[PDB]
């Protein structure tokens, strides 16, 4: 029993990170067969990146700008291009380290682990969130760009984010492995700034699902509501709206406990009416939003 | 900048962990060199584990009882011993992926990674404080037995905790990996329970200079009590007494701040007693106690 913030072991993505460096600037990159993933930013002059032109940029540079270390060995760079906002290095030696893999575009309310590195060198591991406004609320100092976020399916590591830039707020905002950012952003130092977040409901609900596990139970009741009463209470509280396809997906977690979805909501109605008066679950004083139904079920059993 | 829960990268305990099998029972072992390291209740049978005695037990085992498997390989038992509740297997293959180690035992309110693993494989990572009481808030289902708890240090692993069993309560106690439990606990299935606990005093004021240095002012104020005022109120609240060592381990982060620790004092006294009026510190609505002085460094910097 007990429930923990858990992030996916490492390890098979340790052995991707390496340090690329182009003239002063430092940062992470993802070693993956004989490819180096980075941010295109690396290339970027202090000076001319308030509006940079990348193409322009690039072209500019030749393989010998880029100096890639894997520990200590260093790799020479056969070739490079961008697709995006990442830029790729071919190097001539394959990653032997390399796994099995795929690149993801996850949607908003979706979990990761982040491996936080400086220097191509892993520091720590935490879990993360899509956040609706397409933020995550990371912790990344400088040089932390390049870090990577990743889930694991028995042994295929899917990478879903690489780090790119803190916003005004302290949250943080990146690309997918292929160079999308996420939201609106885009890679130059300007004005943009996060919208307005919402709290992701459906995973709200399978943390409450987690604490009824887990043998907390003083916030249940008999009620039942229903889809569309429930949702306006959503509206009001700057809940996403709760779709029929989110029900389902909280099946498994509704048939362990024998709560059903919609009353496990009429509990959830209560609580952001009436607050917790003082207790908590699962350790909270407020209501938590970033563990997926998945991510319940995967520690639950 | 941000703040978040952060494990140590899990690589190098990955690497290491192994399967035991004996008998009916299966559990993790750590494979350092060729020696594997696991709980001794492995040798022990269902119905002789109310009060089992475990040197008869192993004196009835012989290495072909023992079947280690690291991956898909099995590993051959060439030798067994006990060392006080940890079994401990030579085989006759070192670890490969052995890393740079060391054994430490923890005091309380030190923190530490736990990987948990299930079936000799890594499953997720999270970071836990031992509890004033010797126990830990973990996450662990049937078969975590043998998961391991470590700290890294420039590539030296130290491990200090590898699991037992579960308390009553939900919670978690173990051993070091010498063996010697943390607590009054001991390995048969009886009526132990966790003691009282008290909140870690030193870790909350370290966290709320993360706070400080991550932008969360709300709850600073002019005040500055004493040393002996504050443990009074610490007393009434249930907190540890703050010493002297406390206050020079919380410099670095005062010097930073330039808040000095008595000062944060005052400001914790007047958040017992008047609690936090709906806001938040570090998107925390209680006072958190599972982060050191040196985590707080860590990731602050
Ligand atoms: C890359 O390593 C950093 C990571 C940032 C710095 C602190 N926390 C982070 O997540 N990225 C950058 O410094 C950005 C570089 C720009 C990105 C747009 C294109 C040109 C290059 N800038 C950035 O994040 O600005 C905000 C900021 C906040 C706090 C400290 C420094 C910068
Ligand atoms: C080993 O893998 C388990 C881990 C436990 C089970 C659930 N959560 C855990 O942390 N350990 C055990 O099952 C213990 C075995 C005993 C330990 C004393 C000596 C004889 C063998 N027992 C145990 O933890 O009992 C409590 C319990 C709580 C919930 C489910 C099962 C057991």
């Amino acid at each position: 029993s007990g429930f923990r913030k858990m992030a996916f072991p490492s390890g098979k993505v340790e052995g991707c990170m390496v340090q690329v460096t182009c003239g002063t600037t430092t940062l992470n990159g993802l070693w993956l067969d004989d490819v180096v993933y980075c941010p295109r930013h690396v290339i970027c002059t202090s000076e001319d990146m308030l509006n940079p032109n990348y193409e322009d940029l690039l072209i500019r540079k030749s393989n010998h700008n880029f100096l890639v270390q894997a520990g200590n060995v260093q790799l020479r760079v056969i070739g490079h291009s961008m697709q995006n906002c990442v830029l790729k290095l071919k190097v001539d030696t394959a990653n032997p380290k390399t796994p099995k893999y795929k690149f993801v575009r996850i949607q908003p309310g979706q979990t990761f682990s982040v491996l936080a590195c400086y220097n191509g060198s892993p520091s720590g591991v935490y879990q993360c969130a899509m956040r609706p406004n397409f933020t995550i609320k990371g912790s990344f100092l400088n040089g932390s760009c390049g870090s990577v976020g990743f889930n694991i399916d028995y042994d295929c590591v899917s990478f879903c984010y690489m780090h790119h830039m803190e916003l005004p707020t302290g949250v943080h905002a990146g690309t997918d492995l292929e160079g999308n950012f996420y939201g609106p952003f885009v890679d130059r130092q300007t004005a943009q700034a996060a919208g307005t977040d919402t709290t992701i409901t459906v995973n709200v609900l399978a943390w409450l699902y987690a604490a009824v596990i887990n043998g907390d139970r003083w916030f249940l009741n008999r009620f039942t509501t229903t889809l569309n009463d429930f949702n306006l209470v959503a509206m009001k509280y700057n809940y996403e709206p709760l779709t029929q396809d989110h029900v389902d997906i909280l099946g498994p977690l509704s048939a362990q406990t024998g709560i059903a979805v919609l009353d496990m909501c009429a509990s959830l109605k209560e609580l952001l009416q009436n607050g917790m008066n003082g207790r908590t679950i699962l350790g909270s004083a407020l209501l938590e939003d970033e563990f997926t139904p998945f991510d319940v079920v995967r520690q639950c059993s």
